[PDB]
């Protein structure tokens, strides 16, 4: 049974070197706050246990099953799920010992998204591998990661990719942590233009005299179509505890501008019905509504230049498992 | 075949003590009614045929397969479907017979949310580990929760969490009970503010003349824009034989309100169409809409702050399994 | 090799005691035609063969691996998919013989909804447990239903559950009969309220006079919001083959009426601007349309209170396997 | 090892006797041109070396596992996937040698759906099981089908089914073939009847004068309803490369008719707002659009009566697998 | 052991002739990035180990299971999931040494579409097959592809299927490269020509007068057809970070120029209210409209005519895993 046991390194713990390629980040799901990649781990280390005399074995190197020696059980605290592309791997070791273990794997780990700045958000995902059968006495990592992603034309770019080792560590454990740029352009077109170009129709249609009937329908079916773009926009976009997106605040405001614009209207319009003052109300109220249209804009500039996504860390993260 | 049999404690039933690591709760899907989490059991007990001498054996802890010797095979109830993301997990035992597993797996839990007070919905969420194969005289199971949850800018927020052991089992079993709070608030931007923003555009286009052509327009359009808003709203939410969320009520009766008035003006300018009666009679149902739209915010705060949702205790939670 | 045998009974079969545990019923899809729920079986016989003696074994029960001893090998006709939360059971054998086997599934099977009355259909789901590896001379069950369901506020409830056993079978089989009952509020809140409104609001504008503009657009932009709350409603509902919702056949026959009020007053504007004939035909078709409306609903009424869903029996419920 | 070879017939193949029961068909998706059913294979073959003397062994039927003798590996050439609901099932064998393998399978097979005729399409779908580890001089198969289908009242009624042996094989493989005829009203009241509703309603609505501002919106609102009508159409079909629904066509003639009719009414009201000409140009178009609708509706009924899918056959199918 | 070590073929590495049969690519995800496809490959090579005495096994060919023998584990760099049809599959060797494995499998790799040109987009897809476990210098792989599609009658057709050999190499492997070509009218007909139909119709538009009542609902009703149509569009397409469809650019300035032709309608409209100049301007503006769509209209087709998608290669196409 000493045959599954950890290799003895003796008073040092045993030094497994991995090397982790990123073959693929495929996935990138906010509103589930999700991130699934795909990893290639390259596991090397010493078993002088399995050394064999290259006189009586020509060959210099074989392959043995996962379940005939030791091998360092990965396991992923953040991955919702992980799919193994091989079920009973293989660990090739040569004549010296050295041990290495191919592992595929696709996971979807849990990414904590900054969408402050949606639809550019910048955010960091971690990947933590724990041996959690194992203790930091016994086994040491040391991770190497390699940018080696296959498909670069995606909404979310990874740009930076490091690994660590956390020290102070009673369950051996490696951290791979990414970054992820959003340069989709399918929000922006599809949100933000037609509602600027909405809220420029409005303003524009402000200029329509107030006893005119072509007014207020006109009002009203900018008011629908804003309606639906941000019930599109809203259900487009996940909801924070606190670090919620600007862009659904911006819509919000937008939306009052919008609804208070056509109840002016309607109520001046009909309070004329019933130069006369309503016209001079409308007037003033149409110079207030752009100076304010403008001042929003500004004002919401200003607020992503001086935004900040403060939220607090997490209990896992304040505390991550194994430490101490 | 005797390895893979519980340890006996003596007269006393045996021990088993469990940690529970909540990694993070990542769906909530109120219209499947579940709750999916992450969960890492450290379950650790003594089994004395497994220690050895020191002096035999130099290493001070061996890992055995899952299957070479007895360990609780934990089954939960409400878990719709269970992933162990260790297919094939090792246990650590030590010299003195102490033997520690560590379990990583996701599940699929069915939660009864109190939707009562949706988008503010506070729910309790239990998990229960049974162990079935088992008998309570021969297994005690000792539960500690640890609150490491990974991702916290979520909808919805887990604060509390604790851990119990049913009295008087028949099937040993332990429930981890966490409470869940609704803080998203992408459901109230994307309905609550629209429909109250529509609601008073009603009310001030009531304010147009009887006999006016943009009033009737302008009624309809609006009426058109809340259906397409309750409609998104009711498919946005699930429904309960008893205890149905109140905002669905709200916003039925809301249509009602719209629909009322539209066909307050229809009629009445119709009937215009063939100061006079009708005009009067719109200036008292403005009047009457308006006194009626404040006392249905009013009656609808009140019943907000004196709702009871008393659906009662469903025949699996009122039994649970394995009792007496 | 005999240990994996069937335990012989002598001439009469061999009698396994099956308890059913319905721990929840979360999924129950109309346009997939699928019911997904919960079960836990504890399986019961007597295998003298596994009986020893006590004097040399104090344990007076044990725990053996689900391929060291005959289990019956359950199989599901109607279930699209089985996941069994045990991937390994084990069976808990005491000195006398009794093994007792517990198993914790969950499946998704296939149940023929009877959606004549949706949105209150009424429905009969039935799983039937085979055991296609023996034959009923040789194996015999005992089927006991516990209804312990977790979840009870759900659209649909359970309200009758029971077991049989087919007689006259080859293939010792047992089945688990459930009914279930829609009290969703959702559909009806959702589609119908609104389109009764709707209905309402056009039989309203029927009023209006039809030498005024405000009349035809009215009209059509109704005729809109239902043609979308129709399209809504035939993508919420699935389609069978011969009995069909009434609620599309209601809803096709509003949206038909609708669109007949429209085209009527198109047509009689327009012949108008080519008391006058029109207008005298507008009065005549608006209270015929008033009655029309009346008498619909009425027949409608009639028709749901003797309605009759007479669909025939599909092959395999006419001709079970493993029968005869 | 040679327990686990095929049995020898002598110069003949072995011959398998195949019995498939369709338990249910229960997804057809057009979309995804798949198909998903549930099945049970029952295969019976001859292994002499299996026997037994009876004298020897009381019992006449015993249960081996599937790794333990020779088995076929049945595999599927359309299955997207196939989940086996038994993992490890058992074969049944007697003292005579016969052995008896049941297999509950579910399968999503990929069919060639002819959807020339939608939503009254009819299709043929295939399920090829081929023995792909072994060579036809070795083994035979010999198919029987039962139409056991115990969900009836679905869109899709599978009314043929038949079995038959691809002469001149290589592998050894039997078909499955079955015919799938689309029932569903769904479609067609939730698109035809608004579409014919909508056309009908244009063509009434061409009725009213030219110079009337009531026209243009009518036509306009109509043609929103019939551009989101369409858009539901084609969001809810297929496109293939040749052979494409009739309905997406006749919908995109109905749509170019609607607006070549809403761009008529606003060109001449222009023109006339700039008996007068354009006035009997507009009575002209009236009577030349409703005869093309007429002739339009003609001409599809025709081309439906006439229609011809001639699609080439795919090369897996015009060469399939394992042939001379 | 040395059962399961790789055959020595001497000082060059084994040789493994592989067949490749794409039985069908039944899904292309463009949201996604995705492609998934079915391949049955055909893995034959020579092991003289297991080369048996024809006269004391008169068997010509045997199986056996799969980890009895060497086998290549195959894994796929771009595949998202992997399924293997045959979870224990068998090899079939003959008397002469000659090992042939079959395995059947369905996989979803990530292919980097070229959507410049959608929906006539043309993309190159690869899946590469990398032997891990095994080094060049012991293991060589020839690559043949059969074209035995069995669905032809799909949105995107494969006409193009290629095998190579990267050279070069450490990790032993073999690419299948196929190209994909995109043949849906459902795109078109859905987007292209009630977009194309409503530019149309607002350019006629634009000749109503410029103080009609009947333009300006006119147009809005135009708009926010056209805005609903874009959002669907967008909706239905992905984004990329460089190289972005051609047709959400064009939808976007389709949707500018319907913005700009409002806005002008509405401050013309206004200002006329508050030959006169802003009739002028107004058909100024007509003339410069039509001017500009036909414009537009031609340097659209001109840069499509001359698009370059030059998006750079992924880090893992450029570097290749298991190169130099
Ligand atoms: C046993 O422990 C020693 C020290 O912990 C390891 O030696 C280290 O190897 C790494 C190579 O990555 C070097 O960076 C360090 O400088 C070395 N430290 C010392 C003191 O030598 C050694 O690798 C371990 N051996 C095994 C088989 O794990
Ligand atoms: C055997 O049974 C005894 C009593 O049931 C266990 O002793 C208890 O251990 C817990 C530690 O969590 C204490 O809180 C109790 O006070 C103890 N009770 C007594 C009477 O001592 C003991 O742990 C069990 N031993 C094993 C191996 O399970
Ligand atoms: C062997 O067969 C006999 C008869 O089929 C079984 O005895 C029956 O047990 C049930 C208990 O549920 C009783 O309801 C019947 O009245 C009994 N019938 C008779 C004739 O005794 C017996 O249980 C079977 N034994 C085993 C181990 O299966
Ligand atoms: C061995 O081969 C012979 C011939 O191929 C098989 O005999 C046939 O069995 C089928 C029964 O379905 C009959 O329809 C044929 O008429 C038979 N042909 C002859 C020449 O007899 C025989 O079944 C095979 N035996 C086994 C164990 O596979
Ligand atoms: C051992 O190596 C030699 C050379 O690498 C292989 O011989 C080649 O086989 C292929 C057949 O596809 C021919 O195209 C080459 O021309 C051959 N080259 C030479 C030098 O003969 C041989 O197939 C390998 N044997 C095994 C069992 O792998
Ligand atoms: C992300 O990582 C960078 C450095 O790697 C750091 O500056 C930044 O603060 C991090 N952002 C968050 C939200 O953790
Ligand atoms: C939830 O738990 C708290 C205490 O833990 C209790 O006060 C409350 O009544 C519970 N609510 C429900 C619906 O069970
Ligand atoms: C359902 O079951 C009840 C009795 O259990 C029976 O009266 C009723 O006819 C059944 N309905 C259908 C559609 O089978
Ligand atoms: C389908 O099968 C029938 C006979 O079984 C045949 O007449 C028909 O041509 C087939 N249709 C197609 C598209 O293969
Ligand atoms: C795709 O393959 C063809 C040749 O096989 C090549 O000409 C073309 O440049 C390739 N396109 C891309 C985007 O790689
Ligand atoms: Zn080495
Ligand atoms: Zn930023
Ligand atoms: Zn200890
Ligand atoms: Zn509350
Ligand atoms: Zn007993
Ligand atoms: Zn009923
Ligand atoms: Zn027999
Ligand atoms: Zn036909
Ligand atoms: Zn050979
Ligand atoms: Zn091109």
């Amino acid at each position: 049974q000493e045959s599954i046991q950890i290799p003895n390194n003796g008073s040092a713990p045993l030094l497994v070197d991995v090397r982790v390629f990123v073959s693929n980040v495929f996935n990138v799901d906010i509103l589930r706050y999700t991130m699934s990649s795909m990893l290639l781990l390259r596991l090397s280390w010493l078993d002088t246990r399995l050394a064999w005399n290259t006189s009586a074995h020509p060959r210099h190197a074989i392959t043995l099953p996962w379940e005939s020696l030791w091998t360092p059980r990965l396991t992923i605290l953040e991955a919702l799920w992980v799919d193994w592309r091989d079920q009973s791997p293989q660990a090739r070791v040569d004549q010296d010992g050295h041990v290495k273990l191919n592992l595929a794997l696709a996971t979807e780990t849990n990414c904590n998204f900054e969408l402050l700045h949606f639809p550019r958000d910048h955010s960091n995902c971690s990947l933590s591998f724990y041996a959690l059968s194992n203790t930091a006495m016994e086994l040491e990592f040391q991770a190497h990661v390699v940018n080696e992603i296959v498909s670069v034309k995606r909404e979310y770019v990874v740009y930076d990719l490091k690994t660590q080792v956390p020290p102070q560590q009673l369950v051996p454990c490696f951290q791979v942590t990414l970054r992820l740029k959003n340069t989709a352009l399918k929000s922006i077109i599809a949100l933000l233009v037609p509602a600027e170009a909405l809220l420029l129709a409005d303003v524009c249609g402000g200029l329509l005299p107030l006893r005119a009937i072509e007014r207020i329908g006109y009002k009203v079916t900018l008011l629908l179509s804003y309606l639906v773009l941000h019930s599109s926009l809203v259900q487009a976009l996940p909801s924070s505890s606190s670090c919620n997106p600007l862009l659904i605040y911006y819509f919000t405001i937008l939306l009052l501008l919008l609804f208070l614009s056509t109840i002016e209207t309607v109520l001046l319009a009909g309070l004329l019905a019933r130069r006369s003052w309503p016209e001079t109300a409308d007037r003033i109220f149409f110079l207030v509504y752009v100076v304010g249209v403008l001042c929003t804009q500004f004002v919401f500039a200003g607020i992503w230049m001086w935004a900040a996504c403060k939220s607090d860390a997490a209990p896992g993260e304040a505390a991550p498992h194994g430490r101490r």
